[PDB]
């Protein structure tokens, strides 16, 4: 199976995933010079009220936050897309220090952390269905920036105590992911994947410009997870991202600009 250390890592994962080599993989450096202005972007439209979460689960690699997406309850419309997407999750990436752990960089810059709220296209019967097309699914990626510390993130790093382990699970009923978003909903959009294995290209990105906060002593949560099975040696989920993949023949699109 795969994983982020030194012998299955994002530099390994071309062997049992070719795709890693793809045409349009993430995550990507935002070279702010080279982004380009379009008039057909419009205003990202996020309808959240009505998300209701399920539960938050170790999975081995990250912990997700997953939501009821069986109708057209937390949605995700315009910005770059066409059509209503559903949230049917969000996780996190980080790394082990504070000056590092953001999956995309902007002109180099790294964050301590990105927040991925993950959608599908309802034109697919589900999520599963919708990933494996081009036009499946839409990402927003929240950059956490060392600072304040912040309440609504607090309430999810005050659950991580019941899912330390691969595999565990815990009730989170009640969570508003539109409290982890920024005031500004600012764009950019490129053509990419999944950062994770089956590094699936069927992405539509939308990485805001403006970040989060999060406080390094918030950060020191994160980190206390376990990669590993209760029972199983101990291994800290100290670094959980993919690297800057190169852009390609891909355009990085800016909204309002
Ligand atoms: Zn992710």
């Amino acid at each position: 199976h795969w994983g982020y250390d030194k012998h299955n890592g994002p530099e390994h994962w071309h062997k049992d995933f070719p795709i890693a080599d793809g045409e349009r993989q993430s995550p990507v450096d935002i070279d702010t010079d080279a982004v380009d202005q379009d008039p057909a972007l419009k205003p990202l439209a996020l309808d959240y009220g009505e998300a209701t979460s399920d539960r938050m689960v170790n999975d081995g690699h990250s912990f997700n936050v997953e939501y009821d997406d069986s109708e057209d309850k937390a949605v995700l419309k315009d910005g770059p897309l066409t059509g209503t997407y559903r949230l049917v999750q969000f996780h996190f990436h980080w790394g082990s220090s504070d000056d590092q752990g953001s999956e995309h960089t902007v002109d180099r810059k790294k964050y301590a952390a990105e927040l991925h709220l993950v959608h599908w296209n309802t034109k697919y019967g589900d999520f599963g269905t919708a990933a494996q097309e081009p036009d499946g699914l839409a990402v927003v990626g929240v950059f956490l920036k060392v600072g304040d510390a912040n309440p609504a993130l607090q309430k999810v790093l005050d659950a991580l105590d019941s899912i330390k382990t691969e595999g565990k699970s815990t009730d989170f009923p009640n969570f508003d992911p539109g409290s982890l978003l920024p005031n500004v909903l600012d764009y950019w959009t490129y053509p990419g994947s999944l950062t994770t294995p089956p590094l699936l290209e069927s992405v539509t990105w939308i990485v805001l410009k403006e970040p989060i906060s999060v406080s390094s002593q918030q950060m020191l949560k994160f980190r206390t997870l376990n990669f590993n099975a209760e029972g199983e040696p101990e291994e800290l989920m100290l670094a959980n991202w993919r690297p800057a993949q190169p852009l390609k023949d891909r355009q990085v699109r800016g909204f309002p600009k």
